[PDB]
C-alpha cells in the first residue's frame, strides 16, 4: 500500500538522520576518517530515498490524494535544499574548510527539522 510503501521509505530516512548525528559527532571528534566513511553513507541513503520517494509520490497522485502529493511535493523541495548543501559540504570537507563545513551543518539541522515535521504530516495523509 501507500502506507507500506511510506514506512519502508521513513526507516531509510530515519537511517539518515541517525548516520548524520554519528558523521556530526566524530567531525567534533576530529576523526575524519570517521567523517568520510558516514559522508559516503548518508550520500547512497539520500539516493535510495530519493528512488522510494518518487514511487511513493506517484501512486498517492494516481489515488487522488491530493493533500499527500502536495506534502510531498513540500518534502521534496526541502530533502533537495539539504542534498546540494550535503554536496556542497562534502566539498568543503575534502577541501579542509571547515568553518564552512560546521556553517553547513548547521544549515542541514534546520532543514532536517522542516523534514522531519513533513515527515510527520506526510503519514497523517495516508
Ligand atoms: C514518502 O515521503 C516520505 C518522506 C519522509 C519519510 N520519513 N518518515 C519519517 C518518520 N516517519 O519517522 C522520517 C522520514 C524522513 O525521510 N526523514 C528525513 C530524512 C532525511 C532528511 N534530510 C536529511 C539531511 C538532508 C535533507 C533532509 O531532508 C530529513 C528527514 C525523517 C524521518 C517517509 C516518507
Amino acid at each position: 500500500s501507500v502506507k507500506s510503501e511510506y514506512a519502508e521509505a521513513a526507516a531509510v530516512g530515519q537511517e539518515a538522520v541517525a548516520v548524520f548525528n554519528t558523521m556530526k559527532a566524530a567531525f567534533q571528534n576530529g576523526d575524519k576518517e570517521a567523517v568520510a566513511q558516514y559522508l559516503a553513507r548518508l550520500a547512497s541513503l539520500y539516493t535510495r530515498h530519493e528512488e522510494l520517494l518518487n514511487r511513493i509520490l506517484e501512486k498517492a497522485r494516481r489515488e487522488g490524494n491530493k493533500e499527500a502529493v502536495t506534502l510531498m511535493n513540500e518534502f521534496t523541495a526541502t530533502f533537495q535544499t539539504g542534498k546540494s548543501i550535503f554536496n556542497a559540504m562534502v566539498a568543503a570537507f575534502k577541501n579542509g574548510d571547515d568553518d564552512s563545513f560546521e556553517s553547513y551543518l548547521q544549515a542541514l539541522e534546520k532543514v532536517t527539522a522542516k523534514g522531519e515535521t513533513l515527515a510527520d504530516q506526510i503519514a497523517k495523509a495516508l
